């Protein structure tokens, strides 16, 4: 007593938003 | 009774992409 | 009688960095 344990719990939540990527390749020709 | 709580759940689920990077350079003049 | 549902697992794997971003603007003329 109390009893057998209860089932695991819920899966988590998400990780927060992420980063944003890195530069993008340089611009056209002049 | 009750017996005690379970345990924690599992982690989370994966998250989506971050957003886009910012623009590269000027091109070659 | 068993106990309750265990707490929320853990906050997942961090989200990834985003796609690059777009090219850059034109060089010098």
């Amino acid at each position: 007593p109390p009893g057998p344990p209860g089932p695991p719990g819920p899966p988590g939540p998400p990780a927060p938003p992420g980063p944003p990527g890195p530069p993008g390749p340089p611009g056209p020709p002049g």
